[PDB]
């Protein structure tokens, strides 16, 4: 009956998610409440400077993003959706939006800061992961989805560059630009060619099931080094995906191979994850026997890699000198559009 504690947690999660979803938090800070140290990333619409909140002392990673440049890039909706999710969502493996606020010149998204970096570049460092070390990262992704999907959300953008390593060596998740709240099904072609599920390719209506295909791709690429479907031109990539014949490397476990063939199933009615048993197909799989799901959830597991910390305090601050500060315009720019933010 202790498995039934999961249902109760989700129910309380959902019942607490919709709460924040229906009436979203807003303007939970002034800019003049922390000083900016160093540009920790060149993000989608503006420099991402490091900050230290004066009240708490704690360090945060804050996204800056010009009002105009969103509309000029036609992504007003994208960014508004992205916030409304992060504002209302909450999980161990999701970057927390600590504060949100607008002014005249731009919106601000103060996020919880992570030492270490995106795991793509990390995967570039160490050629490929061993199965148990890879399992550690994958098992998280499961629980992160099980969560999101439970809320009728689909992340739709699972790819290494997105997910980042913790200070404590776990995973935190990216951005939600593409992530959508969908009860039924959807049609928007949005994603990265190697992780797109065949459904999306064929323009047939895809649903929540996709993220498991994505997981499959991610699980493969990790344990093998290369992705399962990779080509010089995207047209060629699609055809390899849809004609879903997958060739495994030599070292691949009989367990590991089985899961992948099940996650990378081209028939959505046969695809692991999206079945009668739901996620428990994945969670009760032989490749996930060793893993204690609840321990991973409370992070009570020894992470295979810990990025040498040196603290939050930068050894190279801003990586030498930088562009100084920021300026908020006198007149209001595009206020009507971001009334919700
Ligand atoms: N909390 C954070 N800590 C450290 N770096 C971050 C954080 N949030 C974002 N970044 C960096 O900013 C870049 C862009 O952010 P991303 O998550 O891709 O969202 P978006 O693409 O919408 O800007 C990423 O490459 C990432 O390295
Ligand atoms: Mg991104």
């Amino acid at each position: 009956s202790e498995q039934e504690s999961v249902k109760e947690f989700l129910a309380k999660a959902k019942e607490d998610f919709l709460k924040k979803w229906e009436t979203p938090s807003q303007n939970t800070a002034q800019l003049d409440q922390f000083d900016r140290i160093k540009t920790l990333g060149t993000g989608s619409f503006g420099r991402v400077m490091l900050v230290k909140h004066k009240e708490s002392g704690n360090h945060y990673a804050m996204k800056i993003l010009d009002k105009q440049k969103v509309v000029k890039l036609k992504q007003i909706e994208h960014t508004l959706n992205e916030k409304r999710i992060l504002q209302a969502v909450n999980f161990p493996f999701l970057v927390k939006l600590e504060f949100s606020f607008k002014d005249n010149s731009n919106l601000y998204m103060v996020m919880e800061y992570v030492a270490g970096g995106e795991m793509f570049s990390h995967l570039r460092r160490i050629g490929r992961f061993s199965e148990p070390h890879a399992r550690f990262y994958a098992a998280q992704i499961v629980l992160t989805f099980e969560y999101l999907h439970s809320l009728d959300l689909i992340y739709r953008d699972l790819k290494p560059e997105n997910l980042l390593i913790d200070q404590q060596g776990y995973i935190q998740v990216t951005d939600f630009g593409f992530a959508k709240r969908v009860k039924g099904r959807t049609w928007t072609l949005c994603g990265t060619p190697e992780y797109l599920a065949p459904e999306i390719i064929l323009s047939k209506g895809y649903n929540k099931a996709v993220d498991w295909w994505a997981l499959g791709v991610l699980i493969y690429e990790m344990a093998a080094g290369y992705p399962p479907f990779f080509a010089d031109q995207p047209i060629q990539i699609y055809e390899k995906i849809v004609s879903g014949k997958v060739r495994f490397p030599s070292h691949f476990s009989s367990d590991l191979k089985d899961l992948l063939r099940n996650l990378l199933q081209v028939d959505l009615t046969k695809r692991f994850g999206n079945l009668k048993n739901g996620v428990n197909d994945i969670k009760n799989h032989k490749w996930f026997a060793t893993t204690d799901w609840i321990a991973i959830y409370q992070r009570k597991v020894e992470a295979p890699f810990i990025p040498k910390f040196k603290g939050p305090g930068d050894t190279s601050n801003f990586d030498d000198y930088e562009e100084e500060e920021i300026r908020v315009s006198i007149n209001e720019k595009c206020g009507k559009e971001f009334t919700e933010f």
